[PDB]
């Protein structure tokens, strides 16, 4: 055998140094949500603007800029566009988005805008405000000073949206009902009455215009409110605008308590969160009609709900996961779910489906009767699975070229088992109920038939629909952009496609990079944000053109640079992804960090970081060197590091992904035993003697698996923020991946470590625990519960709590004191000298 | 030099092997000896005995406490000792199943009991009465009825209630009523008719806590936590007659209002409901509840059914009546009724007084304001209340159960003993006796009284003792006077502040105090109300406690001179325990001026030549004293574990600490933390300088609540000669902690911002080491009393700080460990945490 390295045994204060001096060289947001207006002047030298958020530097606000793309380039060059900053300068409703929504940025997080007008509508802090750039007034040649959208209104005001048919108009959320707002005559107008701010949330449970936790939390759905894209014209010289929107009754969902993160007030907040197997919301569609006279002056605001009950026109529908309008405005869709998501709907709701609200029951049957019975919810589309629907983005809905005939594109997994690209033509006919009859309607009566239903795209590889990845369709060429895995898991990259006639698959992005992009609404650019394991994130712009003969056929040439990489950076060694053949029948990717200074005939302490969770992949060819970075950092002071996408990771299809169905914490170690294994038969410098598992949430979760299970192979288990039973945690997910907890005793049992406590080693100095103390994703209960079995078993344990954090970690002291903590405890139980003495 | 002695390394399934082993042999010692003993005569000249004597005990181990009874004869054989037969007085009731008043009653009294917590009785007729559980209860013995030779079944009081009746209580004047608290109101139910009736309407169940925070004849969370009044209502002993037949009963009662009160929440218990539970808990600085006096009259007719109840109110405010007053602190009645009484503080906790308040001065609450003028006309103005005695301090009062009252000679004239630390520093009996003049005040002319305008003039105040020595009027520990013989029985610290002994002194011509104990043991002693017999409860460091009867007689020539004879055992000892060697007590002169005791626990089996890891075991605070002469190897065993295992333990009473007098206890006042752990180390050093044993590089400091507060001090402060602190539910800021126990010590905190400061271990967290495995911090999760904020908060500043730390919690614990799993962890978790970063070899070996 080899004879076994320690890490050299640093006191707490010199490795506080060490990682300050390492962090200090070594966080600023790319350029994202970009657009492209174009310049229409043929004097000048500019074809395009565009605009996008960013950071200019590290402890700056995130803002709008702009850059002027020129109509030609020197090709002998590379340029790199300047960045022209667009402007001149928390609540709890504020923290809680952020916290959903993942994001570290202060300042604009988002922004609307109105082509003809050329108006910004955004929301920095506190204030609503606009700007116009960019439409008739013309373009700016220095920073613009915001204009304040003046309000009546108390508190904080969320999600402005311009009206697309009107730009003097926007619409917002105050205390949880919709407001409109004229920005030009300065008309303030509240919408929805469901809320009282005064009241307390256990007796005042209804909001209208917000998408509640889980939506936020598990389907990225941060909105409940969709203008309608076009205005109806009045015999007066008026109109009507019209807002779709999601109302909520959270009066039947559990009430829980989260610490206040004011600790002086030894005070907790109440959150209204659906645990596993409990009341969802009570959702329902309502309308909101305003007409508008012809001065801009409102007349009138009609608040309308749906001709009969939700429940009824929409049998077995849990979740409304996404929602919005055709076009043309004629009709609002929405894709619903069943509770079990496994039945996804596409539905058409007419604006004549809506009448007023009128609590008068003579005049309500008036309104009933006076809708006619072909007047019906209209199922385009409808899926089934045995895994689970997962949502996205993708949606895509042609002009009508006949009233009795719609044409989408869509992407769905259920066909094949990998995300495709399909276009459907549905027929909108009659329905077979009639409301007159006094029945209710059979779940087939609103199926629409399919004329058509062509794959756009087919293979062994997904096409992505999540985190902002999208398509954008050439109507004109009948092209589709999309982003895919089709060249690599690896990989993401660019491609288009003929939705007209599908064929050859085009990949527009350079091999060797993993790509996020974005293509002009124009069609004729598109950006690729781009890194690889060596390299760090550029983002550059590329030019799409077609030769003279053919206009299905796409190229690419490079325009400019708008973000330049550091270099490789100097102080920081990339790992090498590996795979290997598991006897699952899958190839399944790692990545290792060997120890830097590799001393041969020595054997070196391992460090498994995971996550193993639905919806991450964390082996791939992209630029770990900022998130990852303190891998390195590991590999630096002698352990080997090594990172495994098991079973139920993403970018491998359903099937893949389907592994753990209903027996999730069961699998995700037997994957990450057998690549530890497969690298232990090929490196003889891993010590298998000496092996620590990490991870936060999921990770946490099997870190705490691993220890239990397989004692045998790890030494020590650092926990961060795990789940410990899955009865504690929410519908939206849990349900999605377990099913209701009746349905699964014994899955449930097995995957819920705290069931489990007995299973623990008798042995201290092998489990840490992690939390953050304010969590109210996964509530510090888990870890609590946990405890408290443990300490009824007779077991030891290690614990630290971070006072200040939710469920990421915000406040850089926590997380220097974080990282301090983590490598001195495996210094300390696992790398060092002193580690292996103190072992009994 | 010496050579280190290093602990043997036991792994951690050893340790507990080794704990359970240790435990298992002492499972007999968790039993309640005998208390809330009563004497009741047998009145039968062709008997045996003289009494009965009833009280409350467990029979053994794992079984609830229960009222006994045993009889004690008329003479016994002198050669031989007699034990007394224990005779079981019920039929059993209570198993552990409480509610949510019953928990945080059970945390404020700091009760760990399992049955009936106490009794009332009546001796005119022999009517019990008792909550167990659930239940309230009663039965009859010793009255007209007679006396049980066997026995007796409980008698369930029937109710309407749904909820938790708490707080029973006999009416004196008529044992046919008893009185109750059901959801914050007073009920009265008659236990022969079985009518039920509610007098306070100030709660509805129904609501919300944040709405609804009136109570009526409740103590409030201060006044049961931080001055041990656990009642807010007081019957009226007398019955008024009518002239039907009938009669008039009365019960005086706090009415409370905590509406401005602040509202924290605490985590439930219930984990899975990931849910906290609202308390009203006045934080320092901030509003304590709005109190006032309030009187029920209730008129019960000649075959004593209720005819009306009338809810009366004081005649003016209570803020105008006693001006100043923050704190009911005591209450009750004159022995004929004549009068309630209260004991009244000042919120700075410097200024008692002693007021007697006339039902006279109550009127009909009357919502009507032309009949409430008629009302206030009709109440003279010569009716105001007495203040009968009020005294300052330049510290602060402590709150004690001695006050009683002679029965009443002239109308103008009331006689009392009362117990004082004003007068000399030391608390001692002063008979006292007050002028009941009609007040310069008069309401009629429709002004305010200035605040001396009830005072009572004092016609004379007799010490009938003094010296620097205390008598001790907390915990049980009262007078009891014989007014036949004119004498005062007393427990004090006279003969020694390390026991406890009983005393008697003549009240009406004080001179030489007699002591009735024996020296070499403390001593907790109950008198009887004839004040013929007592009964001792005593023990030693190296004897468990006994208990024991005694006789009293005097010689025909002279009263005043008492004597004690043995009489019979209630509970013999169960010897020395065999595995478990006793602490030496030792002293020393401190360079503050005072000698400071101290118990030694020297390692078992000591080599010579080594020295030893040593661990300072340390609560510091106020209230409490832990060097004494009493049995320690039940509440303090696994101290003498440690010794086994080769730690030095050390255990000191500093500065602050009770039964030293006012100025001993006084020296930290505004300065707390300041000046405690001078004196823990001062004696370390006086120790390590006798014995060459002590290790002072291997210090290690533990303890609980002040003394988590205070093991964070000396790490903090002397991290030169503390190698590790172990902290225990710590206060780590005094601003959260609560206003009667907080404000006493060290003042309202806008006056005393530095004290605050520098007392507050979270506000100076940068002092703590940048070394691990130095700071452990214990806590139950649930804890209402020093929150788990004092935790989170401080960790909080040790994270901004980069500070490591070590942390356990007690998820289903308060500030009380009660459920045995979470004990037998935190014991194993802290051995092993001394093996591994103290005493072991692997300790030294890890230090960088
Ligand atoms: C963590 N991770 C927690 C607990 C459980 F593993 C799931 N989880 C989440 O945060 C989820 N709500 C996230 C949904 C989006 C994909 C990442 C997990
Ligand atoms: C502990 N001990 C806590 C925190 C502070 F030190 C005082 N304290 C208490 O529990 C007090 N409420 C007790 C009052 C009665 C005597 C012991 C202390």
């Amino acid at each position: 055998k080899l004879e076994p390295f320690y890490v050299e045994r640093y006191s707490w204060s010199q490795l506080k140094k060490l990682l300050a001096d390492t962090r200090k060289y070594h966080m600023a947001k790319a350029p994202h949500d970009f657009m492209f207006v174009k310049r229409n002047d043929p004097d000048g030298p500019h074809s395009d603007r565009i605009y996008y958020l960013a950071m200019s530097g590290e402890n700056r606000e995130n803002t709008l800029f702009y850059s002027e793309i020129p109509k030609t380039i020197n090709r002998a060059a590379v340029l790199m566009l300047s960045w022209k900053p667009l402007l001149d300068l928390y609540s709890r409703e504020e923290e809680l988005l952020r916290e959903r929504k993942r994001i570290g940025t202060v300042g604009i997080a988002s922004y609307d805008y109105h082509q003809g007008s050329g108006t910004f509508l955004f929301q920095a802090g506190s204030g609503i405000y606009h700007v116009k750039d960019g439409g008739p007034q013309g373009f700016t040649q220095q920073p613009l000073r915001p204009n304040l959208v003046e309000t009546s209104c108390p508190n904080i005001r969320m999600d402005p949206k311009l009206c697309p048919a009107d730009p003097d108009w926007i619409a917002f959320i105050h205390s949880n009902d919709i407001w409109i707002s004229n920005i030009v005559t300065r008309e303030e107008r509240r919408l929805t009455y469901v809320h009282n701010e005064l009241a307390n949330m256990e007796e005042d449970a209804r909001s209208a215009g917000v998408a509640t936790f889980v939506l936020q939390e598990e389907f990225d759905r941060y909105s409940g409110y969709w203008w309608c894209p076009k205005a109806e014209t009045t015999p007066s010289g008026g109109k009507i605008l019209r807002i779709l929107y999601e109302e909520n009754d959270e009066s039947e969902v559990e009430i829980i308590h989260v610490t206040s993160p004011m600790l002086e007030t030894r005070r907790a907040d109440s959150f209204r969160y659906p645990k596993t197997g409990t009341a969802n919301p009570k959702v329902t569609f309502k309308m909101s009609e305003i007409m508008i006279d012809a001065e801009g002056r409102i007349i009138d605001v009609i608040d309308k709900e749906l001709i009969q009950p939700f429940e009824i026109l929409f049998e077995g529908v849990e979740y409304i996961a996404r929602a919005g309008w055709t076009p043309e405005g004629k009709y609002a869709w929405s894709i619903l779910l069943d509770r079990s998501q496994t039945r996804l709907q596409i539905v058409l709701i007419s604006p004549e489906l809506f009448i007023p609200v009128e609590d008068d029951v003579m005049e309500r049957q008036r309104l009933i009767e006076s809708v006619p019975d072909s007047v019906t919810p209209l199922i385009i589309y409808e899926e089934t699975t045995d895994i689970w629907i997962n949502i996205h983005d993708i949606f895509h809905v042609f002009p009508q070229s006949h009233e009795e005939e719609i044409e989408f594109i869509f992407a769905s997994e259920c066909k094949t088992g990998f995300r495709h690209l399909y276009k459907i033509t549905s027929i909108l006919k009659e329905s077979k109920y009639k409301r007159s009859s006094g029945g209710l309607p059979a779940p087939s009566d609103f199926k629409c038939p399919i004329k058509e239903e062509i794959a756009i795209t087919s293979g062994e590889w997904e096409v992505l629909g999540r985190h902002g990845s999208n398509i954008q369709v050439d109507e004109v060429r009948r092209l589709v952009y999309f982003e895919g895995t089709k060249d690599s898991p690896l990989e993401h990259h660019l491609y288009v496609v003929s939705y007209v006639n599908p064929g050859e698959v085009t990949r527009l992005t350079d091999r060797g990079y993993s790509h996020s992009c974005c293509i002009s609404q124009h069609c004729d650019f598109f950006i690729s944000k781009y890194s690889n394991q060596k390299n760090p994130h550029c983002v550059s712009l590329y030019k799409l053109s077609s030769p003279e003969d053919d206009p299905t056929c796409k190229t690419k040439e490079f325009w400019a640079t708008i973000l330049d990489s550091a270099g490789p950076l100097p102080d920081y060694t990339p790992p090498e992804i590996f795979s290997f053949e598991s006897t699952t029948g899958f190839t399944l990717y790692g990545m290792l960090y060997k120890p830097h200074d590799l001393q041969p005939g020595k054997k070196y302490p391992t460090v498994l970081f995971i996550y193993g969770g639905p919806q991450v992949q964390l082996v791939n060819n992209r630029f770990k060197g900022v998130k990852y970075f303190r891998l390195n950092t590991l590999a630096s002071l002698g352990y080997v590091v090594v990172v495994i996408d098991n079973r139920g990771s993403c970018h491998r299809g359903l099937k893949f992904e389907g592994a753990f169905k209903y027996k999730m914490g069961q699998i995700e170690i037997d994957d990450q035993v057998e690549g530890l294994q497969y690298l232990a038969s090929r490196y003889d410098f891993i010590d298998l003697d000496r092996v620590g598992i990490h991870g936060w949430s999921y990770g946490g979760y099997l870190s705490l698996m691993a220890l239990m299970q397989r004692s045998d192979i790890f030494r020590v288990a650092i926990a961060g923020a795990p789940v410990t039973l899955w009865i504690f945690y929410d519908t939206g997910y849990t349900e999605r991946y377990m099913g209701h907890p009746d349905q699964n005793e014994q899955g449930y049992y097995l995957g819920s470590v705290a069931m489990q406590a007995e299973k623990f080693p008798s042995e201290p100095n092998r489990l840490l625990l992690l939390h953050g103390f304010l969590d109210e994703n996964v509530h510090f209960a888990h870890t609590s519960i946990l405890l408290s079995f443990l300490v009824r078993a007779g077991k030891p344990y290690d614990l630290q709590i971070y006072p200040q954090e939710r469920h990421s970690i915000r406040v850089p002291e926590s997380g220097e004191h974080y990282e301090l903590h983590l490598l001195h405890y495996l210094q300390e139980n696992l790398g060092s000298r002193i580690a292996a003495l103190k072992v009994i």
